[PDB]
């Protein structure tokens, strides 16, 4: 005479809001991250957990030597379709209050497909064909790789190709606009902002390359990696074979040799990637923080906004600044996950299935970055009377020429002789002039150098700018 | 001839739920950090912000030299006092609208309040001095530290109390259990279960010590930690003196030497603390895994759970895993925040910011994993029948006992001759007493070395449990 | 009347020795990382950069544009040549000896190698030439990629070879010996102990190719990036050109886009690989020092060897455990290494210089623990009494395939069926035996459940084994 | 009839030395960590095992109860303090020669003793109670203990008081030199150089109480932490009271639980201690370069010296950069070892072994940069002449005084009005007299903001620096 109880309730709140929530990527940043939402979070899980498991029954009834599930009618093909198209919230419900029964996730799932299909007649007699020979590793890594491989070329590729080509942009807008460099923070020889631009598109790119070259793989084999409950059941099947169709049949490269978990390598080398070009992007926010902090950029304003709450008067890089502390942080959660998912103790331990809910946590943090870098991008605006009237008051960048063409021509000690003129001295156009006019120089040379300014001593930057892509 | 636009819209939609949440902190382990979005969520943060800025303007009003903020009647005071009270989740709202036109937080704060108290005629006269002086730091810096206090005597050690009180009492239950130690992974010198529950214990509470030590700082200084604007309006007031007084009647420690921001070493000193704690943790975690590999340690079924999606037997230590994968996650995150913190350019960048949005993100895979841990001891059944009979399987380990007393009583070679005895050799309770009775020892000595047995060789252990505390 | 002192002498006392070595992959572990010694040392860097130098001078001297630096006699080339092949540790000290006076490195080459030609009329008369229009990092950059490339082909890459081939071996000797497979540390599906070394070969493969893939990377444009130093001397020159004839004419990939330094992402995409690589030996390590405390594993003992000061009896793998800790070492370097380098201030800052002195040190701690774990992989003697002992008494692994076998054959709820009869219950093989007895399978079927065990069940292990390379 | 063969020597070739060394710890910067060589390298470690040893049989000899290790005459415990006192390399090679045989050197130091003390027949007589009851560990960790003990007194503590009184002292130098301060890198409200000077001083202070408190451990308690061994010989004596008797006699902290480890979070502890302090001088590298890159400061220059290979002009801030980036290096150790130190599988694997031979490294590299901090300290010369331009030119800083004057008399908008003014427009002194001269204010307060400047509105920042300390 059991009653009613109620260990079993499966409730959500009011609680949760992106103004209650503990973590930023979705409280105060939730709207930059709706992407992530439908890929990385438990109901995206549940999603393609779901699919894995329908696609599978759906390779079995289609094999011609499994004769225990007949091929299926169009009828059963399109219910069993839809239940993976039309998953919903409720579904993800259903699933998560079977769970606190069996405290396992995966055969939550299973008894939640056995439910979904107990309906329909030819589907409920393949019943307990659903997660056939399957370990749970079979369907969640399976999961994982469809989410990498959604998250990179929806998600991050194009965010990666907007920086790109909005750094590449920064490079030709300002192609020949001329900047005193700087080296050890020190004023050094001249370039261009435009290729200083270039130098990290030039980098990015590198990254970009790597990002797609990277594989994403996936298997499928059992309890241990050796399809044994495959073997038991059907030895006459070639699981092998049948591994590597289904895998490839998703879109995911096929790793055969495993344990019970797929080992994670591919998923450190997808985060070795995106942290270097992270890295990237903060030696990026870094220089432009500099560069506006010495007013060689201005920011442009924006009609209500506030600089700062005491002083009225400040304008601050604050889209670069957040850029640069989000992608540190992306950068230690990418870095823990590429150091950690790849040791797992024997055939597997567990923790691993933890750590792997946070995928989007990582790639969340880099993509506020990426908006962020985008934003600040938008808003600069460059000082070109700032940039030329520096150059101006730094003569002294001219030693460096003047010694090497007196190199060239033979004159006695020529790198000595412009260190005694200007190292810890203050030297101006007029000086440097005079000194020129002194030395014994072909004429021709001569004027060359006397021709020269800080703000013309600029190499080949223009053409490197243009020949960048 | 402007119609309305709807550029300000903050609009929360239906789409955030622990179901579609990328973090797990907010998602599949929602439920766990519940006491954190009242501490470190956006709604968390204003509503310290709102809290200092109305305890400021208090301590403005009745200070008798700042003549212009006068004394608050009851009225004004309890107004005031439930504004913090009170603050809601639409008040956050608000606040969150309003920044949509300043693109700065403590500003929106600034004039929620000063829109709040327009009604009321005694706190409207005094409007402009709401923040006053103050730079958003000032607000900032003590609304952390409020939070971390909190955290730290609400949450934090709470939990490290139950952890050290759970391993405390494992070590009273299984005290005089003995075990077959191993070192290097090898069969070793016995203990009891109950001894190695106390050591660890024993470290927990070194630590638990420790994060109870650590000063947590707070700072109010203006925009870069000099009273500028203070003595520039009321030059004859101690600001000096005022800061001290306001800070620690938040019953916070004072930090007088800063810059805009306070420094951020307290929260790498607490975040270290956390972090040595939870390796503590992660040392326990892995050991208890690996009694439970070796059958020392048996654990407690559910009715209705699923150990293993395909192979029926399994019973598995999850909640030990769990915990280790999280608290690996949140060691991550404490140190990037430890490490990052405390350096900003100047008298300070704004990656900080964004950074401390995270101080509730380590703290919530902390306390994630310790209600895992301790759901993992719940369960935990101890095997003597298992420990015993692998004692008396192990008899080599008298070596030890054997060649010390043959040391103390003058026999030549005692360790070279067990070595020779034992090494990679399989000695069993008859091959251990025939090589004690061709011993030259007296006879008391033979007839205890004779009585000795691998489960009785336990030296201080029971006596050891008994005086831990 | 200046009188003779010596702040200038550089003195090398008899201090140094592996014995009093600070680091020990000077000292005790000196004589695993001889390799590294002419690579990374700071003899080793003197020597490359000597090299480099030489080489720039050789290919103005070749260059029919450049008149200034008439082409080299077969005498003149041979004593260049020699310069760079008898580089001594004198002259070293020699260069040591004028940085004393510089405090500049690169300059103190310069200067050593003007004194080295001296005496040759013939490169005396184009002394002025050497280091033309180069900066430092010029020289630098194609040292480090020098060293890097030298350490890739002579020294890892070699080693992962021997590990590689070394665990394929371990997979052959033991292709079809059985295995009580352990998830989450619990006995589960058999596998074979070939098998298990066969996924380690196969994941290490991968990181083989992909780090002969990584591309070594080298720059030669001047101060900042553009040439401009070059076209103020020689603008009729085509630099770009030179640069790329230079660099791919050393063995070395051109990076025609950089500021002062190479950015140095590539030394990233080398130092992750190998991280990935040494994450994977980490693994195999824990595991196999696990196999070796089930007793799954026996190691070798040596005449003479000491297991332990105080247990006799004690055989250990300190091996296994020494390269444990020097390979977490390693990748606590690397990753440092990896996520440092390449974030340097505007057109580059010197942080760089001391960090890549320590190339040789990350490298150095995962050399140390690869000829370690290749020390410890000699010492096995697979334990095939045990492992079938311990197979023999867990007749409950068979729970899976009767579960499988009935779902394919429609029995009703196989699984809850397996999970009453053996989840936290001890089934044997007669156990097992009856439940098969009373199932409504056909007959073959029955019989075929009847003939497994828990050693023969292995499903595809041995031949996976054979199919690997 | 065995012949003599050489598979036994232990050679120290002549290929050591600063030159070729791979670490820069023991080539490049050996001169500057010389104190380390005594302490952290294999003769250091051998020195202080033997004092540990020799200090250990000392105490059985005093001990009453232990009647068959006689009390010492005058005579032998005179030898005894000699082997340690004049411990040479000689003996340590001696040591090495043995483990060539144990594999194992606590055993080979046991032997190297036994062999020592031969031909004396009073110690000769006691040489079985060499190492009596003891485990590897238990001489182990109080040889690190003393070892970090030694280290921070005499080494660490030190330097960090150099750096502290340096830095002090740049603070009483520079009390009253104003600082345009930047926030976000942006113009704010100005400080003086010497108030920013003691900000970093006083946080350096706290981490220097907070290493002075940290504990160092240590234990003797036999090979699981138990007395097995100690009672089974001698079980009428209280080895509980003889383990914390002798532990305090070496001045070290009694840790009374244990495995065979001590566990090593006290060594956590100083090294977080130390990452912290290494923090805040990483933080103070940074901000110097800046204010270098600035022109606040010039550097003085040394005769001989060269500034760049190609660039005669420069003078670069190369010791604060060799400091920061060898900090990164000393944190990335010291993380590494606190994170990983304290995990150690049961009752201990040897993993820590390896890792703690590296004490030395991280503390190395700190010591390398403090020393360079140092010499960057030296010369350092203030540029009061640019300080004040810049200052007269940032005359928009004065907004903030100016509103806040405002709020506190009554001015509708205060902020309004002066971002109105400000934010985004270039002002001069002009312009903001004559925006004071049309506000509604008392004269005096007029006064008062027009005889303001952006040099003398440095709020309490002087009496804020003669306050520190
Ligand atoms: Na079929
Ligand atoms: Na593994
Ligand atoms: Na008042
Ligand atoms: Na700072
Ligand atoms: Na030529
Ligand atoms: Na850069
Ligand atoms: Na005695
Ligand atoms: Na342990």
């Amino acid at each position: 005479y059991d009653i009613p109880t109620t260990e079993n309730l499966y409730f959500q709140g009011s609680e949760l809001s992106s103004l209650t929530a503990v973590s930023p990527v979705d409280g105060r940043y939730g709207d930059k991250v709706s992407a992530l939402r439908g890929i990385f979070s438990e109901y995206g899980l549940l999603k393609f957990r779901v699919q894995v498991e329908v696609r599978w029954l759906q390779k079995l009834a289609a094999h011609a030597a499994i004769k225990e599930v007949p091929a299926f009618a169009a009828d059963a093909i399109g219910y069993l379709d839809a239940i993976v198209a039309n998953f919903s919230e409720e579904d993800a419900a259903r699933i998560k209050t079977i769970e606190r029964t069996t405290n396992h996730d995966v055969k939550a799932v299973e008894y939640f497909l056995k439910e979904k299909v107990a309906e329909i007649p030819e589907l409920h007699a393949v019943s307990e064909f659903i997660h056939f020979a399957c370990t749970s590793e079979d369907i969640n890594n399976l999961s994982h790789a469809l989410m990498l491989k959604t998250a990179r070329d929806e998600v991050i590729l194009p965010y990666w190709r907007q920086l790109i080509d909005g750094i590449k942009d920064l490079a030709v807008q300002y192609r020949d606009i001329p900047l005193l460099s700087r080296t050890h923070g020190q004023p050094a020889t001249p370039s261009t902002i435009g290729k200083e631009m270039a130098n990290v598109a030039y980098r990015m790119e590198r990254q970009y390359r790597q990002l797609n070259q990277v594989e994403i793989l996936g298997k499928i084999n059992g309890a241990v990696g050796n399809y044994n409950a495959h073997i038991a059941a059907y030895p006459e099947v070639d699981w092998h074979q049948f591994s590597e169709e289904f895998v490839t049949s998703l879109g995911i490269q096929w790793n055969p040799y495993t344990t019970q978990i797929e080992p994670h390598d591919y998923i450190a080398e997808l985060f070795d990637c995106v942290a270097r070009f992270n890295t990237i992007l903060i030696d990026f926010d870094r220089d432009v923080w500099g560069y506006i902090a010495l007013n060689h950029f201005k920011q442009k304003t924006i009609a209500g906004e506030i600089g700062s709450s005491t002083m009225p008067h400040k304008v601050n890089p604050i889209d670069f600044e957040n850029s640069e502390g989000n992608l540190g942080l992306s950068n230690a959660v990418l870095q823990h996950l590429a150091s950690k998912l790849p040791v797992s103790r024997w055939q597997r331990d567990l923790t691993d299935s933890t750590v792997l809910r946070n995928l989007g946590v990582g790639i969340g943090y880099a993509l506020i970055a990426y908006q962020s870098t985008l934003k600040g991008v938008s808003k600069l605006e460059v000082n070109r009377d700032h940039l030329l009237d520096e150059l101006d008051h730094n003569w002294e960048v001219l030693a460096e020429p003047i010694q090497t063409v007196m190199r060239r021509y033979g004159i006695e000690k020529p790198y000595e002789k412009l260190k005694e003129l200007t190292r810890g001295k203050r030297v101006d156009a007029e000086g440097m002039k005079q000194f020129i006019d002194g030395l014994a120089l072909p004429e021709e040379e001569k004027a060359r150098l006397k021709a020269m300014t800080p703000a013309n001593y600029i190499g080949r930057a223009i053409t490197m700018v243009d020949e960048l892509k």
